[PDB]
């Protein structure tokens, strides 16, 4: 409470995007990183040619590092960031089926029956919303032949390219993969709910001009709301 | 005892970095499609702690990498080396191959921390050699590198094994690296208790066949 007044009393640091040499530290998952970072850096080349960016995984501690200001912004599903945090809804993950373009049998739209006949690569994606996919399919009684399981998304494009495996992936991932790896997608035959992704900042930095500048750029580039 | 690949139902568990996963798993799964149609594979990162223990106990069958801590109780066999190259988009406005040290220190970089791996040594090495870099972006892992280089004028120092997987998909080209970054030897590792396990031996020989650069 006395903090809120002290944070308001301080003369806020000037932010000139053309001249700033500030480093912004951003927490996001490997999916957020492959999705946001290319167009973010593309925009920043034209908007703020001298700042530095670095990213990290949320899984820190994030809460404490955001209060100190060691981490500027966090993107994801971060249930623990509650008191002292502002948040804003950016976009949703929708899950699709992905497989190579000239797959011998896979169809779009894929049926639930075909989904169950084909072989899968699964992604564990521990402590993320993508991590709930396995449990969701299992609980629904949807059988999958789990031919390969990997912990993270990096190898999925090249794996699907070279095999007749299919994958359950967020559409934002699939979109970065379809052309580079000669892949197609189908809408997903199971009942997978969306994951709503938010951008988070600490209240200490709610009126920090640099922070405000960067988060508005995230809204501008990525907001679907 | 003995082992039948064409009818085995065994799950093998394999420890591997993200570079390892992205380079070995496509041709590995491709081979297995024919040779072992019924086995299961799962992978994990070495730094998802207690690898020694999980290898001793047979929870993890094989490890791939530079894993200096795997000594007594473990066998190892050299498969190949990492050579560092410079990578950037094919229609980059100014970047040339072979790239000079001058251009290297003038262009802007994306760096990969790759903590607790051989690749994690790059930053310190270049620094101690007094090679300057404008670190415009630092990311912890390699997943976003291809798309980042495609959409920017950034350049990256990456293992050639990564680069060769990214060049055509992302429209990138590579250059020999102007610095003197040492090559990194990549070994296959297995626990002594599993030296003569027939399933393990069979998978090890398949790694050798697909990946060894000996000849």
């Amino acid at each position: 409470a006395l903090n809120t007044l002290q944070t308001a009393l301080t003369t806020r640091d000037s932010f000139d995007p053309f001249a700033s040499t500030r480093t912004f530290n951003l927490a996001m998952t490997d999916i957020g990183e492959m999705s946001v970072m290319p167009p973010l850096m593309e925009a920043l080349a034209q908007r703020a040619p001298h700042i530095q960016i670095s990213t990290l995984r949320p899984n820190g501690n994030l809460k404490e590092d955001m209060e100190s200001g060691a981490v500027d912004l966090a993107l994801g599903l971060l249930p623990e960031l509650q008191t002292g945090f502002f948040q804003r809804r950016l976009f949703r993950h929708r899950y699709v089926c992905m497989f190579r373009k000239d797959h011998p049998s896979a169809k779009s739209p894929m049926s639930l029956k075909q989904f169950s006949e084909l072989e899968h690569v699964g992604v564990v994606a521990l402590n993320t919303g993508h991590g709930e996919v396995d449990g969701l399919l299992e609980r629904a009684g949807i059988k999958r032949r789990m031919r390969l399981v990997v912990p993270h998304f990096i190898a999925i494009g090249p794996i699907l390219h070279s095999t007749d495996l299919i994958a359950t992936v967020p559409q934002r991932f699939a979109v970065r993969c379809e052309v580079p790896f000669g892949l197609t997608t189908s809408p997903h035959p199971a009942k997978l709910p969306d994951i709503a992704i938010n951008l988070f900042w600490h209240a200490k930095y709610n009126r920090d001009p640099g922070n405000m500048w960067l988060r508005q750029l995230f809204v501008e580039l990525f907001s679907e709301a």
